[PDB]
Order: C-alpha cells, then sequence, then structure tokens
C-alpha cells in the first residue's frame, strides 16, 4: 500500500496507480464515480451524486465508455479506430479520472479539466490521445476528464417533460465539475483555479458553460478548440428536438410524453443507437443527431442571443482552430470524397457537396457560397474545387462560429488568445490532401510526442513541449505567455480592432491579423441577412 | 482654284472641299474639318434619324470644325481645366451633323487603314473638335487615316416615345451611322481604305461602338473595334422602352407639353436651352453614372438588350480591342456623393460609404446594397476613412466599367471574337484632378492620340515615348486585327484574351506585362451573383 496512492473523498476512500511517464512518475486515479449510474428508469434523467461507499475503491483502471454509435467506416484504420471506444460500453458510464504529480504537490496546483468532443454522439476520456500523465508529469498539472452520456442516453429531450428535459449530458459534465470543487483538493488540486478545455463538442460544451450560471462558479478560465456554443450543429431548438425524438420514439415502437418516455426506457440501448442517424430533417454532413437543446433552462435563450448580451468582463478565454477544419468530413457523405484517393472533384460535385455540407441553405444562399468560394480564375479545377469544398464545410462549422465567438466576447469584456493550429502530425495516417484535420492538434497538446515509442520526430516533441507551456501557463494565470520567458515574440490578446491571433507550427509564433475576415463576414453577415428576408 | 495648295483640294459625293494643311510635331498633315453628312436635324427634324447631306455648289470650305450638337455645358468647377477639357469649344446648335477627316500630307499613296472615333460624354454631351480628340498627331506619325464625327446628344439625339413614328430613338446612332456610310463612300477620295475601318471610343463612345457590333445593318461598315472603358451591356447605356417612354414624358410636362404626335409635335416647338435645362430632371433615383437620355432598347436598332445579344450572337471574323484605365470610378464620386470633392483628400466615413453605395449603385434594393458593402468593406479597417473612400471608388468603377468590360470580353471570347484586354495605369504628369483619383476615366485619351508628342504641352519624355507606343498597338491593330508589332519579337507579347487565361495587359511607362483576370472574384460577384439575387 502506497500512501501516495491512497486518496479519501467526500464518497469514501479511493486507491489509485502509479504511471510511468516518460519523465517519471505520476498519480492516476481512474474511473471513480462521480454520479448515480443513470440506468433503467434514470434513462435521460438529470444525474443525481453518487452514494457514498464502504471500504476503498479501486480507482485504478478506467471505467466503461457511455453507450454509444462506434464508427465502422474503415474497419482497421488507425485514423478512426483512435476515436473509437476502448473500454465496454454501457450506460452505468458516469466516472471521472485525475492525474497527478507524483508525489503529490505540496502546494494547490491549478487544474484542468478536459471534456472530450465527438459530435455530443461519441467519445470517452479514456482514448490514449487524453491521456493526462505527460501535462502531470511535465508541468505539474492536476488533470480531469469526466465521461458524459451522448447520443439519445445525453441528450434525447422532449422540452418542457419532467422524464426528459433534455441537456442532462451537460448536466453530467457539470456535476464533474462540482466534484472536482468539493474534492480536487485532496489531491493537491486548487479548486479556485480550474481551467475547462476541450474540442469539438467539448469545445463547445466548454461555451455551453461559459454561458449558463450554475457552470460559471465551477471555473474561472476556458480553451475552446475547434469548436463554439453558437454555430449551425451544436444546438438545437426545443421544437427540433421534440421532433427528432417523438421521430425515435416510432422508429422504434413507441408508443402523452410520459408514455413515450417510459417506453423508450424499456428499449435496449443498441435499439436507440441503431435509429439514431434516421432523424436528421436532410442529407448532411456536420450534422448530430441528439445535441445540446434551447431549453430556456440550462440554455436561457440561443447561444447567439447570450454572446450577443452576456458580461464576460472576468473571464480569460483560449480559443483556436486547425488549419483544415473541414476535410475529415467530407469523406462521410459527400459524393467523390474517399481517405483513399485524391478526392479530385467535378464542378458538378462541388455544387452537390455544398447543398450537403450546408444542409439549411436555401438555392439562392448555396448559390451564394459556391459563388463565393468558386476560383473564377480556375472554376472548373478539381483541386480547386475539391479543397473549396473543405473550406466550405470547417468555415461554416468551425471558424466562422470561432470568429463569431472571439468577437462577441472580446467586445463585451473576456480577456481572449486565439490561434490557428497548422502542423500536421509526422504520423498521421489520413491523406495528404486534407492537411492538418479536425482533432489532429490534441495529441500535441497532451504531449503524447514525448513518449519515444509513438514515433515522432524530435522537432514534434520540442513542439508539444511548447504548446502544454502554452496551455498550462493560461491555466496558471489566464495567459498563455512565459512570464521566464524575456525573448519570446509575445502572443497578443485577441481583439476586435486589431484580431491578432499565432500560428501554431514547428517555427517560432507568428501574429497574424483577421481570421478568415473576409469570409467570415459572408457567412456571419450577409448569409444571415439573406434568409432573414430572402 | 489656280492659286491655292493642290493637295488640299478634295471631292466627296456631296460636292468639292477645300480642306487646311496642318503642322503636327513631324511634319504637316491634310485635315478636311466641318464637312457636313447629313441635313441640318433642326425645327421638324428634331427627334427624327437623319437624312443624308444633300450635294451643294462650289467648293465647301471645310478648314475649321463645325458646331458641336446642343448639350449641357458643366459648371461645377468654372475654370478647371479638368472640367474644361471636355466643354464644348464651338458653338453649341442642333445643326452640328458635321464630321472631320485627318490624313498624311501629302494624302497617302496607297489605301491606308481608316480609324473612326465616336466621342464620349455620357450620351449627353461631348464634340469631335475637343483638342483631345486631335487626329493629327496619328496621321502624321502612323500615316493613319482619321476619321471623327459629331453626333446628337441629350434629348435631341435619344429622347424617345417608342413606337411613334416622330422620335423613334437611337438617332444619335443612327447619326453615328450615317457618318460610317459616308466613310464607306468617300473615304478613298482621301487616300483611306474602305475595306479596313477601325470604330475606336470612350465610354459612350465605347458603349457606341458596341452597339454598332450589336446592329446588323452596322456591320457592313467597318471591320475592327475598340472600346475604352465603356460598353453596350451593363447598366447606365441603354434603357427599356417603358422606362425612356417615362422619362420622355415626364420631360414634356416639366416644358409645358401635354397621342405621341401631338406631345412631340410640343417639344419640337421649344428653345433647345429648355429641353437642356429639365434634362436631368427626369432621373428615378439620385445616382451618379447615370445619364437621362441614352440608347433605347427598341427592338430595331437593337433587336434586344445587350445583354441578350451578347450572350446569343456569333461574333467569330471580329477582332476587338477592350480595356479600363486603373481608377474608372473616382471622377464619378465629386459628382453627387456626399463626402467627396476635387479639393480635398475626399476621407469618409462608414456612414458616408453606405450612403454613397445607394448612390453609386441606384438600381440596388437593401439586400443588394448590403451585399456591396459587406463585399467592398475590408473587414480588417472597416472604419478606415482612406479605405473607405477608395471601395467607394471602385464600387462604382466596377459596377460601371470594370464588370460589364469583363462580361463583356468573356461572351466575345467565348463565341468567336479575337479579344484583346488591358488595363491603363499611367497617371498623366500634366493632371489636374487630385491624387487621390489616380487615373480616372478619359485620361488614356490624349495618349493614344499623341498629344504628348506635342512639346509646347509639357508631357515629360518617357510620356512622349509611351504615346508612341500606344499609338503603334492602336493603329496595328487598326491594320492588322493584332496590337502586336509583327516585326520587334524583343517586346513582350500581347496575347488575346480567353475564357481560359483571362489574359490582359498592363498598359504604363514600364514594358508590358501579362496578367490574368480582370478582377475576376469581385466581378463575378457583380456579374454572377447580384443579377441572381434580383431573381428574387
Ligand atoms: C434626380 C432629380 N433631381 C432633380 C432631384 C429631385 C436632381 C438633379 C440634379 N442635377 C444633377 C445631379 C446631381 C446629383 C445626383 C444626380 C444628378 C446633375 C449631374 C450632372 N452630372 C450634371 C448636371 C446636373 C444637373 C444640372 C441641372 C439641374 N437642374 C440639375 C442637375
Ligand atoms: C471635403 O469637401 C466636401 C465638400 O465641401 C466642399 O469642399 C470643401 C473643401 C469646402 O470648400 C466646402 O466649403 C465645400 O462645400 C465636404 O463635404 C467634406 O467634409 C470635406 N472633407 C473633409 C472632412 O475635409
Ligand atoms: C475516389 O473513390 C471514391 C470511392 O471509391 C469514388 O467515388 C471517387 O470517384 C474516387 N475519386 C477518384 C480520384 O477517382
Ligand atoms: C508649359 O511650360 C511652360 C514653361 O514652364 C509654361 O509657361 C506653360 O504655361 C506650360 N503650358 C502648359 C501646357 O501647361
Amino acid at each position: 500500500e502506497d500512501p501516495q496512492l491512497l486518496v479519501r473523498v467526500r464518497g469514501g476512500q479511493l486507491r489509485g496507480i502509479r504511471l510511468k511517464a516518460p519523465g517519471g512518475p505520476v498519480s492516476a486515479f481512474l474511473g471513480i464515480p462521480f454520479a448515480e449510474p443513470p440506468v433503467g428508469s434514470r434513462r435521460f434523467m438529470p444525474p443525481e451524486p453518487k452514494r457514498p461507499w464502504s471500504g476503498v475503491l479501486d480507482a485504478t483502471t478506467f471505467q466503461n465508455v457511455c453507450y454509444q454509435y462506434v464508427d465502422t467506416l474503415y474497419p482497421g484504420f488507425e485514423g478512426t479506430e483512435m476515436w473509437n471506444p476502448n473500454r465496454e460500453l454501457s450506460e452505468d458510464c458516469l466516472y471521472l479520472n485525475v492525474w497527478t504529480p507524483y508525489p503529490r504537490p505540496a502546494s494547490p496546483t491549478p487544474v484542468l479539466i478536459w471534456i472530450y468532443g465527438g459530435g455530443f454522439y461519441s467519445g470517452a476520456a479514456s482514448l490514449d490521445v487524453y491521456d493526462g500523465r505527460f501535462l502531470a508529469q511535465v508541468e505539474g498539472a492536476v488533470l480531469v476528464s469526466m465521461n458524459y452520456r451522448v447520443g439519445t442516453f445525453g441528450f434525447l429531450a422532449l422540452p418542457g417533460s419532467r422524464e426528459a428535459p433534455g441537456n442532462v449530458g451537460l448536466l453530467d459534465q457539470r456535476l464533474a465539475l462540482q466534484w472536482v470543487q468539493e474534492n480536487i483538493a485532496a489531491f493537491g488540486g486548487d479548486p479556485m483555479s480550474v481551467t475547462l478545455f476541450g474540442e469539438s463538442a467539448g469545445a463547445a460544451s466548454v461555451g455551453m458553460h461559459i454561458l449558463s450560471l450554475p457552470s460559471r462558479s465551477l471555473f474561472h478560465r476556458a480553451v475552446l478548440q475547434s469548436g463554439t456554443p453558437n454555430g449551425p450543429w451544436a444546438t438545437v431548438s426545443a421544437g427540433e428536438a421534440r421532433r427528432r425524438a417523438t421521430l425515435l420514439a416510432r422508429l422504434v415502437g413507441c408508443p402523452n410524453d410520459t408514455e413515450l418516455i417510459a417506453c423508450l426506457r424499456t428499449r435496449p440501448a443498441q435499439d436507440l443507437v441503431d435509429h439514431e442517424w434516421h432523424v436528421l430533417p436532410q442529407e448532411s454532413i456536420f450534422r448530430f443527431s441528439f445535441v445540446p437543446v434551447v431549453d430556456g433552462d440550462f440554455l436561457s435563450d440561443t447561444p447567439e442571443a447570450l454572446i450577443n448580451t452576456g458580461d464576460f468582463q472576468d473571464l480569460q478565454v483560449l480559443v483556436g482552430v486547425v488549419k483544415d477544419e473541414g476535410s475529415y468530413f467530407l469523406v462521410y457523405g459527400v459524393p467523390g470524397f474517399s481517405k483513399d484517393n485524391e478526392s479530385l472533384i467535378s464542378r458538378a460535385q462541388f455544387l452537390a457537396g455544398v447543398r450537403i455540407g450546408v444542409p439549411q441553405a436555401s438555392d439562392l444562399a448555396a448559390e451564394a457560397v459556391v459563388l463565393h468560394y468558386t476560383d473564377w480564375l480556375h472554376p472548373e479545377d478539381p483541386t480547386h474545387l475539391r479543397d473549396a469544398m473543405s473550406a466550405v464545410v470547417g468555415d461554416h462549422n468551425v471558424v466562422c462560429p470561432v470568429a463569431q465567438l472571439a468577437g462577441r466576447l472580446a467586445a463585451q469584456g473576456a480577456r481572449v488568445y486565439a490561434y490557428i493550429f497548422e502542423h500536421r502530425a509526422s504520423t498521421l495516417t489520413w491523406p495528404l490532401w486534407m492537411g492538418v484535420p479536425h482533432g489532429y492538434e490534441i495529441e500535441f497538446i497532451f504531449g503524447l510526442p514525448l513518449d519515444p515509442s509513438l514515433n515522432y520526430t524530435t522537432e514534434e516533441r520540442i513542439f508539444a513541449q511548447r504548446l502544454m507551456k502554452y496551455w498550462t501557463n493560461f491555466a496558471r494565470t489566464g495567459d498563455p505567455n512565459d512570464p521566464r520567458d524575456s525573448k519570446s515574440p509575445q502572443w497578443p490578446p485577441y481583439t476586435t480592432a486589431a484580431q491578432q491571433y499565432v500560428s501554431l507550427n514547428l517555427k517560432p509564433l507568428e501574429v497574424r491579423r483577421g481570421l478568415r475576415a473576409q469570409t467570415c463576414a459572408f457567412w456571419n453577415r450577409f448569409l444571415p441577412k439573406l434568409l432573414s428576408a430572402t
């Protein structure tokens, strides 16, 4: 029995495990329960706090992954398998993980809380890319990651009902945040310095905690990587959520809200997952069936309205995108695209891809998109059309929603830092035409290149170390700049006036101005005006 | 005769003419000025198609420029060369249908290619007698036979009651056509080759040239064409029959007139200056780069809109040279956009920009105007006065000239014509408009005509060499349908403009530079998206 691996939290005693990090040992407490299993009658319901347990709870292994769809598009392919569940699926999945330096910190250490992505229909805190040992060992950070319900289990809603109010997956995240306030000090973490960070849907989740008052007292800073609460995919109206839920009910033989939900609760988990994808209103990509709902409760109004009227004075935020946000999504539904060839497309294929990439666009709006993205000097060039299709999807879904968020937060009091990640991992298995795809900056932020057996170049290892420093400096001070270094170059705050952001790649920081300024004005100022009149 | 210069007496279909020997820097040239080509379109002939000039007896004196067609005279900036250079330089009169001929002295031995100039002035002004249209340099240095005609402008040349017999519309274009017929019949008498006639014009003159390309009866009167900063397609060069009727009857009301016959008959009783005095009161909105009486889509001279005709036309046996200047729109801003002036830097506010856009694109809906504003706004510095000023200029120049020219070059090329394109970027050292206006609309003309060759005009030595280069391109084009010098292979070649490569050249003090795409992205906005916005 090692006293460093023994901790006492409000629910009882835990025993962690000493793990090996390249530069030394770290203490890991994995699979800690933070809520009563949301099973049986608790399906679709808000999470309840975990009841106290007797004896010593074994916290040396990752717990089960929340029930979810498993990708089968490219069987055996690392590019896709790296995101698949790496533990048993089960609705009994509300557990969190804690990594800390070994021995446990002498003084209160700033805490980083990770919220994974996966379109709100997948993901797990146990994936290898979210391994917190590196950040814990090299920066002495206390890192926490929780599992939260996804898909129908976490977001199926019959707005106004008592049994399926919606947003329970976000409530799962919130309970884990509360658990950190109440118990993280026992691990040497400082509950007064909690930074949330997440990518994609995880970034959108972080944004929703920023916009939901009850969450605000649970953290102090936030990082949103390639995702936002505003935008076309992160939320749905109460009406559309009801529509998708009742349609799902119908598809599985069900059946008054109470009766419908009661019947949904009798169905095997895989039955719900089997019909999950048959409820989307149009043929599309970057659109997900069950996501956070504007309920007038967790989210008092649309994210769009909340970021326009909010006061973000005492908040520091780090936000950014990767160089090719949309490439990944094209192979999941756009005719002509495949990871196995160059994906050179025709102009006709391009106009068709646009209707799929911007599913909610009228014919006029779609034509505006085509005319804006077509390179009129080479309107029929396959390479340009392919890269344009990618850009359309990434701009519409991520880059412009991020530009929008950065601007409102900065205009309204927040301290904001922005970046564009442009380094393509030497070990990437997706083809070259996809560039730096959605999600591939994560392994660097978590410091995986520091593991010699992973085969990253020596420059990548130095790069990862730089990133871990930015992220942890940001967590510690609300500023990613190194207060030790006195010759950077400095990463300036993003402002509406100057719109400065930095490039994150192998070369030293480069300051740029305007995040797709012209193109995002198109998406954020003109298209709306188009549709609200037509 | 007997004692006069035997080299200045010539005979044309209507009679004998006596020209004048003029001095050009490098030698003498023959000039026959004020040759009548139509019966004076006065009294009962106002608003009517021109009739050929009846033969005269004796020797008609063709030694001085004739009257300028009745028109509005600009007084915005009294005494200012920038505006005065375009004002009438001879008496105003409805008796103005005369043309001019410049030829080498002595007259060419073999048939020489003919260049016919058609002046601009928004169809409401202009004259073939202005100093910038002086044909002596091209005649002397390139041995060209140059012809320029006066044609009716304003109400006199374009007021129309479509379908009527008395004011059919487009009579100013008919005056031009009559002069082209006069060249076919008589130019050989001056040593000109009727089988090699190139039309060139600028602005409304350019639009005029384009309309002759689109009107069959004019097609047999010329072989090649040059359109400088103007096109027959676009937002200002034509009006629909309904709009023309509307403007003509509103004008009639404004002067006390009112059945078309009675209305027109009453208009014919009004003093010419009364019509000019109300000419500007008939435009539908507050605007710039819009003119009251212009060519009308009559279903006769123009069988359909210029846009339809260039989309369906067969232009296989046609060579065309087309181009624009660096700052097509600047000039127009001081004539109606609040905040702009030739006497200050014209730095404007964002609010002044949004208002300028409503005036610069008068036919745009609220949604269309916002699209313009969002496209032209520099989102890194959305409030910068200098950028807003230059963006306002670009909006006007792109909408009215640059994009209509790109549209034209594209259709002509795709449909058989050989097209050459340019952008003129040299600002005359003698320009009197402020620097912020750059190379304004109309300021490439003095270079094409070779004025810098006159020592007394004070152009720099480089400008004189530059002028010579341009005269060479224009006359090579007139001679062969190709601006390139057949010999000199050293100088970079001017490639044809194609839909595939979209190549055009920069005309400035430096050697030719080939560029691709004429404001390609922005013109796609104007030529493909805005229209479609309109269909909704
Ligand atoms: C549109 C009708 N309007 C009578 C306003 C109700 C304004 C006409 C003013 N207006 C304009 C002008 C100014 C700004 C915008 C558009 C046109 C104008 C424009 C040019 N190049 C040359 C002369 C004039 C001009 C000459 C005589 C009279 N009498 C009025 C005139
Ligand atoms: C530039 O001028 C515009 C027009 O005003 C006229 O010209 C100026 C120079 C004065 O002589 C004035 O009396 C004239 O009416 C102004 O509207 C504009 O504000 C001026 N720009 C600035 C701010 O200097
Ligand atoms: C790439 O592969 C997909 C499916 O195998 C196919 O639809 C597409 O035509 C291919 N593209 C190329 C470059 O041939
Ligand atoms: C040309 O320069 C001379 C000498 O400076 C000057 O007297 C004359 O007014 C100028 N004329 C022009 C064309 O500006």
